[PDB]
């Protein structure tokens, strides 16, 4: 029911994937480094309470009548619901507070990729908070109260709600399906694979940026799906796009979802074949994304897709080579990348006296 | 994760326990062929039987001819029914078509202008609606998406609204949920067990003057934006004064327990509960069944937040209209704005496997 907040690493990366997401990018409006550090400390105090299912500050009620309550109250009576709060720092943060020479080289700007149609207003950001929980109101409450605590020092640049599986009704070892109807997550780095996490996800001291040791790098892409076009494709076209069948999710020519793929049996521009580590010099990613459905656009089409999140030890050797290799992906006909951001996710909060960003700000 | 029975004298999704998630879609009709529209209603009813039982529509999501699109888009495969209910309604504009003019119920009244309205016409109205409620958002989206696909060329989605969490209750024996202002919302509603009150206030009766509507209800939908910046800087006393209940327990002012009966004379004259209470409106009583929403940011550095208000009633003229008229002096008006609106006639239930949505009208 709760996930420990403290550790060598931030929670919400290798910890079990929760049913819901509220992801928010913030822009910083203060130039005062001391005021920003103060905020990080207050945010960390609030996060400790939130992830344990307690209200922030003095609480949501019972205080002075003439004062606004410290907590806005909409999570009263709810459980912690495995809430994790994961903070990250965008490249643009390092132009402030004299941090320019502390930007990690692994926090690389992404190139323009073919077919990008990025909405500037739903891209970038000085920092992010990823709120994952099994109850979406727990996640929203966390973001709403962090933004309220930060008011005057940060503003919300963009936000995205997402959903995965509903654990109360769906088994844990069942692979969830994305909104194209295919199982999504079969060949991924699991949180149990400590060695693969050290190799592919966690920043190491020898990587060149000491304050990031134990952190990770996050790529976020809001990927719209062209639902109505996809739904008019034949079953064979859909399966040819991925290289797996739709019902079982087995690789072509195999029987079971978890059978290892035979890449030469897939079409040359099939998604799995292009994204597989063997096709990318061994590049391997921790995918931790969520489906979204925001409504319908002005043409009646479903505004839906995948809020893709990938964690890696170095953006240059993780997301960039794989996404570059998708230049000819058969899936490109049915998707469009419309938002993007990258973040350096710092190491964990070690104990009750530590605070978000302490290794960077000291 | 269980199924809610689809057949009955009334449609499910009204008196039914309120499910965690909402996907509401309003459709406009694009065909002038009454026969083709009746055929759609029958095909939609057949799909709804499958969907509410947790089965795929038509011949299924895979295993068909490779060269044909699958009958079901597949993203709900392996999921439980999740208490999915599908509730159809007919908007007043529908009755300008198919020779239905003289069948428009008088109880399906157009709403007057209310002070403070700022209604977006694009996200208002609609020839018909489908309310999809379920505990699993993927199940709800799947249902809307597949109904829309089946209806291609005969209906188009006009607007849609997702609700990430309920703000209503038809089960007073379960915990009352909170809206994004942090107050319990749903304490004094109509419970699904209160058969006499549902007959008096919710279900249309033959004697009311429209026989085809016997057993149905009337639905008002209002999209309400919340000014959370303004609210969140108000004092606790101000917030509690606005409603007439305390924030922590949700008891009427002066009393100890949520479900103690309000003593209205102890509330401020402009308190929401005092103004909305049946005793202040000649006995007018509503079944409220709304959900919270957030659609990103407002572009001004803040989270967007609202309440998608849904009310069912026996006659719009004796339910929503008098109550909302009495809210002209509501203290809550300082913190909300109605920005979308629609009314629908919700026909009687689908009696058995031979029946179909709208059969008593057509
Ligand atoms: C809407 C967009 C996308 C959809 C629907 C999608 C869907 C899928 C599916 C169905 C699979 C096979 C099952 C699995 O192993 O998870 C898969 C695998 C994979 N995808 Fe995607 N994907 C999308 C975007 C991306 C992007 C943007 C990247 C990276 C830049 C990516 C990288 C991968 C990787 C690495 C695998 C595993 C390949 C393997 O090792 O077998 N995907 N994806
Ligand atoms: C964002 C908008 C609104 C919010 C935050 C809100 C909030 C509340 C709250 C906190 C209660 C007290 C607990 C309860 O009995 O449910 C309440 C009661 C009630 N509300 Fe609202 N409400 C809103 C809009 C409306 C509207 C538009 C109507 C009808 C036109 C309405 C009608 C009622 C009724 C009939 C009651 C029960 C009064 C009683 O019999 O005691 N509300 N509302």
């Amino acid at each position: 029911s709760a996930v420990p907040f403290h550790g060598a690493h931030q929670a919400g990366i290798a910890t079990p994937v929760q049913d819901r997401l509220h992801f928010a990018a913030f822009d910083v409006t203060t130039e005062d480094r001391a005021a920003f550090v103060a905020l990080l400390k207050e945010w960390t105090a609030a996060a400790r309470r939130l992830t344990a299912g307690h209200a922030v500050g003095e609480g949501a009620y019972g205080g002075l009548p003439e004062a606004p309550p410290d907590d806005t109250g909409e999570a009263l009576g709810l459980k912690p619901s495995r809430l994790t709060l994961t903070i990250g720092f965008g490249p643009s943060l390092f132009t402030r507070f004299g941090l320019a020479d502390l930007r990690p080289e692994a926090l690389a700007d992404l190139p323009k990729f073919p077919g990008d149609n990025l909405d500037r207003a739903r891209s970038g950001g000085d920092l992010c908070v990823q709120a994952c929980a099994d109850d979406p109101q727990v996640a929203v409450h966390a973001i709403r109260n962090l933004a309220r605590i930060g008011f005057g020092k940060v503003v919300v640049r963009w936000s995205q709600l997402g959903f995965g599986k509903t654990s109360s009704t769906t088994p844990d070892k069942q692979t969830p399906r994305n909104l194209l109807g295919f199982k999504d997550g079969t060949r991924n780095i699991a949180g149990t694979e400590k060695d693969r996490l050290d190799r592919f996800v966690w920043a190491a001291e020898k990587d060149g940026t000491p304050w990031m040791t134990g952190g990770s790098y996050l790529v976020a892409r809001r990927i719209r799906m062209h639902i109505e076009t996809w739904d008019r494709a034949s079953l064979q076209e859909q399966e040819d796009v991925f290289g797996r069948d739709k019902g079982e999710g087995a690789p072509v020519g195999k029987a079971k979802e978890r059978d290892e793929p035979f890449l030469k049996a897939m079409k040359p521009d099939a998604h799995v074949r292009l994204a597989h580590p063997d096709s990318n010099g061994g590049a391997t990613l921790l995918r931790r994304g969520y489906s979204f459905t925001d409504g319908t656009d002005g043409l009646g089409r479903l505004d839906a897709g995948l809020f893709f999140l990938a964690y890696q030890r170095d953006i240059r050797t993780g997301f960039v080579p794989v996404q570059r290799n998708l230049a000819t992906d058969a899936l490109n006909e049915y998707i469009q990348h419309v938002g993007s951001a990258v973040f350096a996710v710092p190491p964990g909060v070690r104990d009750a006296d530590d605070w978000w960003g302490s290794t960077l700000f000291g």
